[PDB]
């Protein structure tokens, strides 16, 4: 074994559909990664926690009205047994609309924890004070109307896998450039002469270049947390210039 | 049959990992909607479209480096086989960090398809040829790094799936006032009073203004998009003022 003993990461997840999360645990990077050990991924099912005959896991707003409601007790239980499996120092997030936007800082925020567990919502969500007595931080993968936060809760596992040592062993955060592969001439279409050349020096330039000026037309906000390099700064002013 | 015959939603998707969308389509909402017929997702592998032996489906970059592509011939003939399935009509969409953020409005224009094809990229990505020659749309779910773009056709297809006619069947479209539900008391943690009060006309105002503060407060960019009505420009106001 080459990673250190203790480097692998665990997950625990609070969900009403478990089952969902096979498809980060069973495929792709994050299913090589369970797979070799690397990343521990479990799940506890507040559908286990109930004490009525029917396995009743949502309750009534008080104030009335359509929008149901995950029930305090099971979800409650099911986050204070996976704070016992996690033992001392586990994260608790809620993935919520209302939480902090997440971007890829805040990943590399959240994957220096060794231990998170991930609360999904479903229905209208929880207890307004659960939030106060059992979250840490609440995050959100964006801007829309989803069904439940498995997805998010998987596109965060997904996100923060990949920071685990073993898992492949800022200016990437830049968008990528354009990509080419095989044919030369694709309906027509001919890749970049300079991507042929076998002139590295000016493909790794080539490269840069377009990588910035695509951050800048599609992402300009991306730009504005990062003191870019030198030569960074001289390839994006000569894609602004050539851009007009 | 309450709902028209033409009204159920049909989206492609093209993936190396087919499986991982049974998350999507066994449980849930979407998993609901499928079942009932509302629903239809349909899956093509580029693994199926390969005529090597060992179906190889990823490809190296023209310029070199470590950075892996999808193969070009298996994905684009996967998409072909798609768009003859879908017949006239389809939208052919790519997942991808350099497309168009989604929020809510964008799932709103989406969801007006009754045909998509979603392409899901793995390796670095696809040949920007490609984007020119099949993709009509490139769409984000946000801006952070993932290993692959399944979570984020997931995510989509649960967004639209909710305007779906026979699923269920702006202003909902704020951040959600606080929620609470039983015990009165939880952990010493008191409900809102006026929760408990029957006074449905007070609850009403109160879950309004708390929906906007919180809105203000959490994601202001949602209200720039939008000319509130009288009462919610009323009760923003009081709430903004009684926030100092
Ligand atoms: C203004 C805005 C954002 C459009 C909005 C406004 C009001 C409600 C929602 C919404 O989607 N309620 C449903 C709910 N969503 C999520 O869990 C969720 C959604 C999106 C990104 C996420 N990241 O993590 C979790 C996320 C799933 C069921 C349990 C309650 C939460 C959205
Ligand atoms: C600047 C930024 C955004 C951090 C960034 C910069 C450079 C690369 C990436 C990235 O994630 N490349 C990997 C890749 N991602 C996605 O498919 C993807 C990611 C996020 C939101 C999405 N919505 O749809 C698809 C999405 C999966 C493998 C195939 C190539 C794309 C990200």
């Amino acid at each position: 074994g080459l990673v250190p003993r203790g480097s692998h990461m665990w997950i625990g997840v609070i969900s009403l559909f478990p089952e969902m999360f096979k498809a980060i645990t069973e495929f792709g990077v994050t299913g090589r990664a369970v797979k070799h050990n690397l990343l521990k991924v479990e799940c506890w099912n507040p559908r286990d926690f109930t004490f009525d005959k029917h396995k009743t896991v949502d309750d009534r707003p008080y104030g009335g009205g359509p929008g149901m409601l995950m029930m305090v007790q099971p979800l409650r239980d099911a986050i204070h047994t996976a704070k016992a499996a996690a033992g001392e120092g586990a994260k608790v997030i809620y993935l919520s609309p209302q939480g902090r936007k997440l971007d890829q800082g805040g990943v590399t925020e959240l994957a220096q924890n060794q231990k998170l567990i991930l609360v999904c919502g479903r229905y209208e969500g929880i207890d307004e004070r659960l939030i106060q007595t059992e979250i840490d931080e609440e995050w959100s993968i964006g801007d829309y109307v989803l069904t439940g936060g498995e997805l998010p809760a998987m596109t965060l596992i997904d996100a923060v896998a990949r920071f685990i040592p073993g898992v492949l062993g800022f200016a990437d955060g830049l968008l990528d450039c354009p990509h080419y592969t095989r044919p030369e001439v694709l309906e027509g279409l001919t890749v970049p002469p300079v991507l042929m050349s076998g002139h590295h020096e000016e493909i790794r330039k080539w490269r840069l270049k377009q990588s910035l000026q695509r951050t800048w037309l599609r992402r300009p906000e991306l730009l504005e947390g990062l003191a870019l390099t030198d030569e960074q700064r001289k390839l994006l002013k000569e894609a602004q210039a050539e851009h007009n």
